[PDB]
């Protein structure tokens, strides 16, 4: 009765394993992970407290390659094979899909002790917005953050943002060499240009107020491009390798933040503080429930975030609303007929009242945010263990959810003939989102307590988006000016593009092409340049 010389075996093998060559420890160093891998799957299958997992052939990467580039296809066929609630492994986390409006309830609804957003999105946020803000702070700092913000937002704001915005768009118009109105009368242009730049233009102008906005006429407009290639998901993987690409982001985070402290200083050095901007209002408005201050860099690092977040949606979105309406001729003269009418034929000017009073113009920007919702997927890391309502199924602390209100925007059985661009489906009902019963408020304001809606594009709960009013302000005078300004089409034998899920938003792929043409050949933009 000897299993002691199976025991002088184990340690035999141990030796002779020690000893193989270089190519076969190598070899098994693949072929030992990837075997593992493969068995731990078949056993994780096993278990009827969890979730279905995709399987995946490469240990860590997961499903990494088809999520990053077809998100959207992925969960379609993940949705016929498991149903609704589903893993995937991705660059070393498990990551939990609950797909539909349950999905937004479990997740966007998810009780504060239950999942952490800062815990999921730091990395990504942090070394480009700076510290103390947004993600970087507690939730409760967060909440009170967005109530600072939100103080600037209010319907006052955009009667006095409108005109500015207005001024921006025709300065673009006049200006840029990608129109040139008073010199050309027909053009062609990519999108993926022209919306970044006039998104910053506008945005620049009416929250961060014309001394920001005069600073983009000059290099330090290089600054906010540098920043912007910082604003990557790369970051969510290698956050800090000492590449070059970092340190420009670095720099310009500290270069940007710096200019905002130096006119808030300034400001106050000198009492200029009035209501002009979101800059007068945070230096007003800013300090916690506790009585801490937010210090003049975190007011800056705050400014970048609000400025970076909605300068990537908007951009995108009117980017979009471009090239579906470009082989809409229809669209557009239905938009241009609208704006006649409220505008008494050009005679009025546009103001934030007037824009209310333009249902399918608020129509188009509400469609086309559900055929292209700019961030797929919205994440949570789990800080506790979460029971499935209705299943067995727990999701474990460390394991991240997953939530895309994106998907659903594009199911036949919530939005019929879901990939047809139709602003009609939204005919009396051109509200950015509404609230269909009881709120609550997380600090920043009565918001839908419900999340179920099938239309979630600024999802919602205490991470719900603050900037829905300014993007349809924005927008809204943006398209109103295209609209009475210019007539649009594709190049011979070209049409929508597919999106590239692989940015920070989910961008049409580019070169997006567009032949813009005046609907008055004479008209001339006044000013001087
Ligand atoms: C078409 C335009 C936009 C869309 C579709 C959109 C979408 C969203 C969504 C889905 C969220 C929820 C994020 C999550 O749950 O993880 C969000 C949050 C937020 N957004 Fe927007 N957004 C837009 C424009 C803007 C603009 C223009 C601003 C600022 C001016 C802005 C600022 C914010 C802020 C401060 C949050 C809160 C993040 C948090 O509490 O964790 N967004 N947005
Ligand atoms: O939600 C964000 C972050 C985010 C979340 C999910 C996917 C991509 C990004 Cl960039 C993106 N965004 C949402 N609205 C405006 N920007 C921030 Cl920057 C916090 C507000």
């Amino acid at each position: 009765s000897i299993v002691g010389e199976a025991l002088e075996y184990v340690n035999i093998g141990l030796s002779h394993f020690l000893a193989l060559p270089l190519a076969q420890r190598i070899s098994l160093i693949i072929i030992i992970p990837f075997i593992y891998n493969i068995v731990w799957q078949l056993l994780y299958s096993l278990r009827k407290d969890r979730p279905p997992l995709v399987f995946y052939w490469i240990p860590w990467v997961g499903s990494a390659v088809v999520y990053g580039m077809k998100p959207y296809e992925f969960f379609e066929e993940c949705q016929k094979k498991y149903g609704d609630i589903f893993s995937f492994v991705l660059l070393g986390r498990v990551m939990t899909v609950y797909l539909g409006p349950k999905g937004h309830e479990f997740v966007f609804n998810a009780k504060l002790a239950d999942v952490s957003a800062e815990a999921a999105y730091a990395h990504l946020t942090t070394p480009v917005f700076g510290k103390g803000v947004i993600y970087d702070c507690p939730n409760s700092r967060l909440m009170e953050q967005k109530k600072f913000v939100k103080g600037a937002l209010t319907k006052e704001a955009f009667k006095s943002y409108v005109p500015l915005i207005a001024e921006e768009v025709y300065k673009y118009f006049r200006d840029s060499k990608n129109f040139r109105l008073n010199e050309r009368t027909t053009g062609t242009i990519d999108v993926m240009v022209t919306q970044p730049e006039m998104t910053i233009f506008t945005a620049s102008r009416s929250l961060l107020g014309k001394e920001m906005r005069a600073k983009l006429d000059t290099d330090f407009a290089y600054l906010y491009s540098d920043l912007d290639k910082g604003f990557t998901p790369i970051n969510f993987v290698f956050p800090n390798l000492p590449l070059e690409h970092y340190r420009k982001r670095d720099h310009a985070q500290k270069a940007i933040s710096g200019t905002y402290m130096s006119l808030i200083k300034e400001r106050r050095k000198n009492n200029d503080i009035q209501d002009r901007d979101l800059i007068d209002s945070l230096m007003k408005n800013s300090t916690y429930k506790d009585g801490v201050k937010m210090t003049d860099q975190e007011i800056a690092n705050l400014l970048i975030g609000v400025l970076m977040g909605g300068q990537h949606t908007s951009a995108a979105t009117s980017a979009w609303i471009l090239l579906h309406l470009a082989e809409r001729p229809d669209v557009q003269q239905e938009l241009y007929e609208e704006q006649m009418r409220v505008l008494d034929g050009g005679k009025k000017e546009l103001t934030y009242d007037l824009l209310q009073e333009m249902p399918l113009l608020n129509q188009t920007i509400k469609e086309t945010l559900r055929m292209h919702h700019p961030l797929h997927s919205l994440f949570r890391k789990v800080m506790k263990d979460m029971h499935v309502p209705n299943t067995s199924y727990v999701i474990p602390a460390g394991y991240h959810v997953l939530v895309s209100p994106g998907y659903t925007h594009l199911r036949d059985e919530y939005f019929p003939n879901a990939h047809q661009f139709n602003i009609h489906r939204w005919n009396n009902d051109s509200a950015s989102s509404y609230s269909v019963g009881e709120e609550v408020d997380y600090g920043f304001g009565a918001i839908s307590k419900g999340v179920s809606s099938p239309y979630l594009p600024f999802g919602g709960g205490r991470h719900r988006c603050i900037g829905e009013h300014f993007a349809y302000c924005q927008l809204g005078v943006l398209m109103s000016i295209f609209i009475r300004t210019l007539k649009w089409h594709y190049p011979e034998g070209k049409t929508v593009p597919p999106p590239d899920f692989t940015s920070m938003v989910t961008l049409p792929t580019g070169p997006a092409k567009i032949i813009w043409e005046k609907r008055n050949p004479e008209q001339k933009i006044g000013g001087r340049h």
